[PDB]
């Protein structure tokens, strides 16, 4: 069973519906197909340009224990970064090899940087995150400040966009699309349905 | 046990969680203190000044989707209005009594503009409203226009926005504010929580 997955490693909400899709597929063998986009694009492809809850102090302020009450519902820190410039990060996504090292990389990345706070652009941390992955430093570093790098970033920013995806976290199955941490039981039920038909346990 | 439940008439959202409140209530003896305010004032008041949700063709598609996915997890229809002119009907909650009749008033005007969308200001949905509720026409009408029910609704609206609210439904258990049909979960757990300790089965 396969979920398409979109993120941008600015998005706390994305850190959280991370950690779940990531224990569905190691308690489940659910298979997810990574998407690192440009939330910023996204919006403005939509016409949502008014502030953003990020420069709404008092909704931010919510937002924050909101934050802090899922991660203490998944077991799992959730420290804000020094900024939100996850430009770099999210075309590093884009060097990693089969689906093991995407969830890794992905896994690795939004554990730094939501889990630890580390800002994520920060200029070292693509040498951590190689020295983690076994990667070769030099040539990660090369990959991320490529031509061909940032194409494939733009083109599956323009394809989620051509998909209807207005934000982040996006999942989607078959044809149907949710959006945030918080409907993840939604596409539970429906992979749990799909399970249930596949095995003669209903029609 | 109290709850503060924080409402614009023209919210579905908020429509979906006075259903899910409202059987709380009914079901368990909760009580809810209503509060009927107005999302234009409180987004204002926290710069929240960009286009809305209803004006991006895109994200409307799926909150469309989202809303039709909630109603049938919870049985009930949900039908859009052709409006969102919520003021009258929002202000008319100042009319209603004791608890019985103030949770009257909210069920049959949510079920009216949301169950079956009736446009809130629809010019005989106040006559239609007393007929049910069993009020004296002339005298909700004339409390409608009057300047004591505006200030009443102002008075509402700021005390909201001094409470750090930004949006409906918004609902308080204590000094813990939750925002969101899709929050209510937490608001139950912590219900039980409290359930739990004042029965002494935990501390
Ligand atoms: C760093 O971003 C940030 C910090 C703290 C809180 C939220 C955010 C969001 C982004 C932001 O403010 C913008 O840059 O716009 S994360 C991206 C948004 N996701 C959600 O708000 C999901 C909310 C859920 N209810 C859930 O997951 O529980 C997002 O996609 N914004 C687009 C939109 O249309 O709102
Ligand atoms: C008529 O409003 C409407 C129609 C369809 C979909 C949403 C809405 C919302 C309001 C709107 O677009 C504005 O007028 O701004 S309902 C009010 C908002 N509530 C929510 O979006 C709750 C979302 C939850 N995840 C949930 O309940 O599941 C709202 O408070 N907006 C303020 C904000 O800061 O977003």
């Amino acid at each position: 069973m396969i979920v398409d997955f979109y993120f941008d490693f600015l998005s706390p909400f994305s850190y959280l519906a991370n950690q779940r899709l990531s224990k569905l597929a190691q308690d489940y063998g659910l298979t997810i197909r990574y998407n690192a986009i440009d939330l910023a694009r996204v919006k403005i492809a939509i016409g949502n340009v008014g502030p953003s809850n990020r420069d709404l102090k008092v909704k931010l302020d919510y937002l924050k224990v909101d934050l802090q009450r899922w991660a203490q519902l998944y077991g799992i820190p959730l420290v804000f970064p020094a900024n939100y410039n996850s430009r770099r990060m999210n075309i590093g996504f884009y060097y990693s090899g089969a689906e093991a090292q995407a969830a890794a990389y992905v896994n690795v990345v939004f554990n730094a940087v939501w889990g630890e706070g580390i800002a994520p652009d920060l200029e070292s941390l693509p040498a951590l995150v190689s020295e983690k992955l076994g990667w070769d430093r030099s040539a990660f570093e090369h990959f991320l400040s490529s031509n061909a790098a940032t194409e494939r970033y733009d083109e599956q920013t323009h394809a989620a966009i051509e998909r209807k995806v207005f934000g982040v976290p996006t999942m989607f199955l078959g044809d149907e699309m949710w959006w945030g941490n918080d409907r993840l039981f939604m596409l539970e039920s429906a992979m749990g349905r799909l399970c249930r038909q596949n095995a003669d346990l209903s029609s």
